[PDB]
C-alpha cells in the first residue's frame, strides 16, 4: 500500500493547512526542481492546487523561482507586470493569448500574493516562445551581435526578413504560415542559424571579451530559442503531413531540458517550481498506445547526476476535462477549449487507485513510492501508459476539472 494524505484545504490557497503537506517534505529534501503539473490544460482546480504548492514550496522549503511554458522574453514581460504597481498594469498588456489562457489566474494570484507578501519570486521562461514567433529573439539577438559581432548583423537582419511571415499566436497558426513557405527558403533559414550558431561557438572567446560576457550568453541563448523554433516548426508541418517520425516530438522538451539544466547551474542556488503539463514533467517515455510520442522534459532531467529533480503529477476524478480541438476557425489560437468527456478510468487507472484510496469528494495526495497495479493515467482527454512509480515523484488529484473561468 501507499502513503496518501487527504487534502480538504489544496483548492484553497487563501486557507491553507501546510501539514496537509508535509507528505511531501520526504522528496522535497535535497531537490533543486520540482515540476507542479496538470493533468490538462486551462483547469481551474489545477490552478489552484498549483498556487496552493507554490505557496508550500516557496513558504517551507524557499523556493525562488517559478518556470513557465513560455519564451524568456515572454517571461520577462511577465516580471514586468508582476513587479509593476504602476496605473493599468493589468496582465493583458504584458501577456499574449496563449500565455494568459495557460496561466492567467495563477500569474494574477502570483501578483497579488508577492504584494501582500513582501515575497519576491523569479519568473523564468523555460520554453521556446509559445507563439513559435521568433521575431522577438532575432530582433534582440541583432542588438545584441551590434555590439558583439557586427559583421553578421546583415545575416541576422536577412534572416528576420526570411522569417518575417512567421507572425501566428499559436503554435498551430506559425506552423501553418511556416508550411505556406518554400521549403527552399525553409533550409535558407535553418542553415543560417546553424551557421550563426557555429560561428558564435567559435568565437566566444573573443566574443565574451566584448562589453559584457552576458551579452554572449544572451546571444548564443537566443540563438539556441530560435534553432529549436523553426525545427519545432517544421516537425508540426510533418505531423500534419504524415511525414511525422515517431519521436520527433522530443525536440521541443529537449530544449526545455537544456534550458532548465543550463540555468540550475548556472545560479546554483536556485529552487525552481516548473508549471508544466504532465506529459512534459514525466520521466519515461509519453505513449498513449504503445508508441513512443516523445521523450518528456523530466526523463532528460532526472539524468541530471544530483538527483534533484522531482515530478508532482496532477490528475482528476470528474468525468469531462477541457480539450484542445483543432482546428477552430476564427479562433484567436487556432483552437478552442471545449467541455469533453474524460478518458474512461479502468482498474489499471491511477484515477481507480485514487478513488479506492482516497474517495471521490476530497482532493487527494499521495507518493509513487510502492508496487501497483495503475499503469495509467488522464492526459487531456485520453491517457499515457507507463511506469507510474518511476514516472513521477507524487501525484495530486482533484475531484472535477473545470474549466478555468478566464479562457475564452
Amino acid at each position: 500500500k501507499m502513503t496518501w494524505r487527504t487534502t480538504r484545504t489544496l483548492l484553497q490557497p487563501q486557507k491553507l493547512d501546510f501539514n496537509e503537506f508535509e507528505i511531501l517534505t520526504p522528496l522535497v529534501e535535497g531537490a533543486r526542481i520540482v515540476g507542479l503539473g496538470e493533468g490538462a490544460h486551462f483547469v481551474a482546480e489545477f490552478s489552484l492546487a498549483r498556487a496552493s504548492l507554490i505557496r508550500y514550496l516557496v513558504e517551507r522549503h524557499d523556493f525562488n523561482a517559478i518556470g513557465l511554458e513560455c519564451g524568456a522574453i515572454q517571461a520577462s514581460r511577465l516580471s514586468e507586470y508582476l513587479n509593476s504597481t504602476a496605473g493599468a498594469h493589468e496582465l493583458e498588456r504584458f501577456s499574449d493569448p496563449l500565455t494568459f489562457s495557460l496561466y492567467g489566474s495563477v500569474l494574477i494570484w502570483i501578483k497579488s500574493y508577492l504584494r501582500e507578501s513582501g515575497r519576491k519570486l523569479q519568473l523564468v521562461g523555460i520554453d521556446l516562445p509559445n507563439t513559435l514567433n521568433p521575431r522577438d529573439d532575432l530582433a534582440q539577438l541583432a542588438e545584441i551581435i551590434k555590439v558583439i559581432d557586427h559583421l553578421i548583423k546583415p545575416h541576422v537582419d536577412e534572416l528576420t526578413h526570411l522569417l518575417a511571415s512567421i507572425d501566428g499566436q499559436s503554435a498551430v497558426i506559425s506552423s501553418a504560415k511556416w508550411g505556406e513557405m518554400e521549403t527552399a527558403q525553409q533550409e535558407k533559414a535553418i542553415s543560417g542559424v546553424t551557421r550563426l550558431k557555429l560561428r558564435l561557438a567559435s568565437l566566444a572567446p573573443v566574443l565574451k571579451k566584448h562589453v559584457n560576457s552576458d551579452l554572449f550568453r544572451k546571444a548564443s541563448d537566443r540563438i539556441e530559442s530560435i534553432e529549436y523554433t523553426l525545427e519545432t516548426l517544421r516537425i508540426m508541418r510533418t505531423f500534419f503531413d504524415g511525414t511525422s517520425l515517431e519521436g520527433d516530438t522530443s525536440v521541443r522538451d529537449s530544449y526545455m531540458a537544456g534550458v532548465v539544466d543550463r540555468m540550475v547551474r548556472a545560479n546554483p542556488d536556485v529552487k525552481i517550481i516548473l508549471l508544466a503539463h504532465n506529459n512534459n514533467l514525466q520521466k519515461t517515455p509519453v505513449s498513449f498506445s504503445g508508441e513512443l510520442t516523445a521523450v518528456p522534459m523530466g526523463q532528460h532531467l532526472a539524468e541530471r547526476e544530483e538527483e534533484d529533480y522531482r515530478a508532482i503529477a496532477f490528475t482528476h476524478l470528474g468525468s469531462t476535462v477541457p480539450e484542445m480541438q483543432f482546428p477552430s476557425p476564427g479562433s484567436p489560437l487556432g483552437f478552442s477549449v471545449v467541455t469533453t468527456p474524460a478518458d474512461a478510468i479502468r482498474e489499471d487507472s491511477m484515477e481507480q487507485y485514487i478513488i479506492d484510496a482516497c474517495g471521490t469528494e476530497d482532493s487527494c495526495l499521495t507518493l509513487t513510492d510502492a508496487p501497483m497495479k495503475a499503469k495509467r493515467m488522464r492526459s487531456q482527454s485520453a491517457s499515457v501508459e507507463t511506469n507510474l512509480s518511476e514516472a513521477f515523484d507524487a501525484i495530486v488529484c482533484v475531484p472535477s476539472a473545470g474549466k478555468d473561468g478566464l479562457v475564452d
